């Protein structure tokens, strides 16, 4: 039943605004997207206050479950996700285009308001799935959508999701923005700090998987300019980072004091602290991990101890790998932590 949402939308979505039932529909195309089934990405903010989001994979469920007797697709939407989407609009269509046909179902206050149709015939290829949602004002402060974090929002996914494009159109100023990142982290990166010089050039990449831990990630040291810093658990967003950066940092840092060690780069008296190495430090970490444990005081931080130590030791092997390989560039980055510490 979806009751309970309607009574306390509250405790199944921000009803700030809409955002966050936007996120949930963007969230199944991107899941889509991450199992190589999707390319293509676009929400659509309407006039009207609806926002639609259109995908290019295998399409939702159209099928017909043999105990319910209905659309596979109707028990995503009326059933515990997407629910949620469907329980506080007071509609909601989608399109689905899947086995060379594309069906359309509607809904009108959580309820079904039609029936799974057969509105076309497609090409075997041509899949996917588009769904248009009503919020109903009555459960939000604002039926409007924060157009800016929504655009920070979908940019990330372009940036978590490499070779996917994703758009947004607003139809109020018709304002369109795409995003597309072929390399994912480092085209981002670079793409973001192009105005500043930075150690190495093109910055320096490594990743690792151990199964159902993986780790991914692009990081520069810069002399002078503002630094980007961003970190993400399973695409989540965690704007106070934590153990994972903790991770980065420390096998940076452990790479980093051996290279100087050996190098014999090291003043008299003068030893690394992780805060000369990481000061001037740009990045992007991306870590996906089974049920990953949030702090702080709003969960923008990861604590998993867990992913400090898989991460440290995949920066640590990577990084000090690198800098054998690249003496001169990897003088320099000494040199720039070498600075901080001597002035310090």
């Amino acid at each position: 039943g979806l009751d309970p949402v309607k009574r306390r939308p509250g405790m199944y979505t921000d009803t700030a605004r809409p955002n966050h039932l936007a996120q949930e529909v963007i969230d199944n195309s991107v899941d889509e997207a991450l199992a190589g089934h999707a390319k293509q990405i676009e929400v659509t903010l309407y006039k009207d206050g609806s926002c639609e989001v259109s995908d290019d994979g295998r399409g939702m469920p159209v099928d017909i479950h043999p105990e319910e007797k209905i659309p596979g697709v109707e028990l995503i939407l009326t059933r515990l996700g997407v629910s949620v989407v469907n329980a506080l609009s007071t509609k909601v269509e989608l399109f689905i285009k899947r086995e060379g046909s594309e069906h359309r179902m509607e809904f009108r206050d959580g309820n079904a308001a039609s029936k799974l149709e057969v509105v076309g015939t497609v090409g075997k290829k041509n899949t996917g799935t588009r769904l248009r949602f009503w919020a109903d004002p009555k459960y939000f402060d604002t039926p409007k959508f924060n157009v800016r974090a929504l655009r920070h929002l979908l940019r990330a996914k372009a940036v978590l999701c490499p070779g996917l494009t994703v758009k947004l159109h607003d139809e109020a100023t018709g304002e369109q923005d795409s995003w597309y990142f072929e390399n994912g982290l480092r085209d981002y990166l670079k793409g973001e700090m192009a105005e500043h010089e930075m150690l190495p050039a093109d910055l320096f990449v490594g990743s690792l998987k151990k199964d159902t831990e993986i780790v991914d990630w692009a990081a520069g040291w810069v002399p002078e300019g503002e630094l980007v810093q961003e970190s993400y658990v399973n695409l989540i967003p965690t704007a106070q980072h934590g153990t994972h950066v903790n991770g980065l940092r420390s096998g940076l840092t452990d790479a980093l004091r051996e290279f100087c060690d050996f190098r014999n780069l090291l003043p008299r008296g003068v030893k690394l602290a992780p805060e000369d190495v990481w000061d001037r430090v740009t990045f992007v970490l991306s870590l996906k991990m089974t049920d990953p444990q949030f702090s702080g005081q709003t969960k923008e931080r990861l604590s998993s101890r867990q992913a400090a130590g898989f991460i440290e030791g995949a920066a640590h092997d990577a990084f000090s790998l690198y800098l054998n390989q690249n003496v001169e560039i990897g003088e320099k980055i000494a040199q720039i932590a070498i600075d901080r510490a001597s002035a310090r």
